[PDB]
């Protein structure tokens, strides 16, 4: 459970991300694909992208980034009361896409890295700790749902 103070640090930096959702989306996914090339294998629609240049020029990847960050933002804004939002997300990722928890750990790393690079003034040590906590909570709850749905993760 996060304190109100920790949620405030998370939503404060998220407000900055929302000024440019598409841009943040691209940076985060490209970071993920570059650092962990294996994750690209999960997208039959992006598995053909060979360079960062092709990734940055992909309209479909940009759209995916917006879809993902909008869903994550909705969850964070619930401040822990995200049961309803997580159910459909857990079902599609465990049953259809088959995304292991390890990959959610990788994207969490990418998110923290991008926020640190683009928002140093609003992402000091305390704020990073709060964001890490919020993302760990998200991963812990999705993991619990994965189990209930029959997917090891
Ligand atoms: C911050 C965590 C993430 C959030 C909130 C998120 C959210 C979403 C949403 C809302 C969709 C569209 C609806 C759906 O199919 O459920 C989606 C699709 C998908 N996600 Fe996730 N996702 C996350 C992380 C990941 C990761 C780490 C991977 C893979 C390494 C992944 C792979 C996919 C795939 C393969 C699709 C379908 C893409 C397509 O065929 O159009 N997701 N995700």
């Amino acid at each position: 459970v996060l304190s109100e103070g920790e949620w405030q640090l998370v939503l404060h930096v998220w407000a900055k991300v929302e000024a440019d959702v598409a841009g943040h989306g691209q940076d985060i996914w490209i970071r993920l694909f570059k650092s962990h090339p294996e994750t690209l294998e999960k997208f039959d629609r992006f598995k053909h992208l060979k360079t960062e240049a092709e990734m940055k020029a992909s309209e479909d990847l940009k759209k995916h980034g917006v879809t993902v960050l909008t869903a994550l933002g909705a969850i964070l804004k619930k401040k822990g009361h995200h049961e309803a939002e997580l159910k459909p997300l857990a079902q599609s990722h465990a049953t259809k896409h088959k995304i292991p928890i390890k990959y959610l750990e990788f994207i969490s790393e990418a998110i923290i890295h991008v926020l640190h690079s683009r928002h140093p003034g609003n992402f000091g040590a305390d704020a990073q700790g709060a964001m890490n906590k919020a993302l760990e909570l998200f991963r812990k709850d999705i993991a619990a749902k994965y189990k209930e749905l029959g997917y090891q993760g």
